[PDB]
DNA sequence: CATTAGA
DNA sequence: TCTAATGA
């Protein structure tokens, strides 16, 4: 956790590079398990030889580990850290809609900077167009202060459209967080569930409403159950406008809400931790359901869930408020 | 690990 | 159709 920190962070930097800059999924994949096992290793690694004893740790990485332990650095790392091409990919990739793929492609073409980005906006598709367009606004965290207003407005329209609608802004936000990165809004309705063959308009109705009153400014993507957009607080009586904010809306079959909701609220750790428990308690939990376990190794048979309570009950736990869903 | 775009 | 990207 810190006794092996550098070893791990070096290894990540290493790992991460293969993946993006070159396309060495293996190598890349190498560096990760290696960085995964050393993390757990309950002891200060003194040599690679020592490390080497590990699983996933081969000759390759031991080498590095020595140099890193020896001199507080790494040449391969110092060279990568320097290098423009790699540097560049690292950067382009920031634009929402730009994955390594395109990043490497642009790069080759000679599009290294953001400015290059603009001059060749033609080379960008809509997602990426908007990426560029709100590059700044995008990297900026959300004051819960703001979260509360946004949320305010969402709930009002959802309701006005149809009062049967059930929305939940899940996230860090839900878990009390002081700021968040994007607004994740959970959504299901009664007439929509597991079987009842969809109802696209069900998502589409609101998506409109929201754009209707100008809360939605753009659309990253929109399908029958997931809508990816851009929202924005009414820049009040001017002098101060609102940063454009990444927003995601999702439609759940009423019968699988809370699992979903439970799920998305996280945290990752509460998750696993909640997930690890249901196992001992004779179950199974996942993004949509909770099924009892059958001795034959496994089993199925989706339990009927009415609220984030039922799930606990099921695994007979203590209902942990979202605020305290941190671990 | 799943959904959407796109070419 | 495949392949990319976003989703902690
Ligand atoms: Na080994
Ligand atoms: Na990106
Ligand atoms: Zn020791
Ligand atoms: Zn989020």
């Amino acid at each position: 956790e810190t006794l092996n920190g550098g070893i791990t962070d070096m290894l990540t930097e290493l790992a991460n590079f293969e993946k993006n800059v070159s396309q060495a999924i293996h190598k890349y994949n190498a560096y990760r398990k290696a960085a995964s096992v050393i993390a757990k290793y309950p002891h200060k690694i003194k040599s690679g030889a020592e490390a080497k004893k590990l699983p996933g740790v081969g000759t390759k990485i031991a080498e590095k580990i020595d140099e890193f332990l020896a001199t507080g650095k790494l040449r391969k790392l110092e060279k990568i850290r320097q290098d423009d091409t790699s540097s560049s990919i690292n950067f382009l990739t920031r634009v929402s809609g730009i994955g390594p793929s395109a990043a490497r492609k642009f790069v080759d073409e000679g599009i290294k900077t953001l400015e290059d980005l603009r001059k060749n906006e033609d080379k960008l598709n809509h997602h990426q167009r908007i990426g560029l367009k709100y590059f700044g606004d995008f990297e900026k965290r959300i004051p819960r202060e703001e979260m509360l207003q946004m949320q305010d407005i969402v709930l009002n329209e959802v309701k006005k459209v149809d009062s049967e609608y059930i929305a939940t802004v899940c996230g860090s936000f839900r878990r009390g967080a002081e700021s968040s990165g994007d607004m994740d809004v959970l959504l299901t309705h009664p007439s929509f569930t597991s079987e009842s063959t969809k109802q696209p308009k069900l998502l589409h109705q609101v998506v409109e409403q929201l754009q209707k009153v100008h809360f939605i400014t753009d659309t990253l993507s929109k399908g029958e159950t997931k809508f990816m957009g851009v929202c924005q607080l009414p820049s009040k009586n001017d002098e101060k406008e609102y940063p454009h904010r990444r927003i995601d809306i999702r439609l759940i079959p009423k019968d699988q809400y809370y699992c979903g909701v439970l799920y998305f609220t996280g945290s990752d750790i509460f998750n696993k931790n909640m997930r690890a428990h249901a196992l001992e308690k004779g179950f199974t939990i996942n993004e949509y359901t909770i099924r009892p376990l059958g001795v034959t190794g496994v089993a199925g048979e989706p339990l009927p869930v009415d609220s984030e309570k039922d799930i606990f009950d099921y695994i007979q736990w203590k209902y942990r408020e979202p605020k305290d869903r941190s671990e």
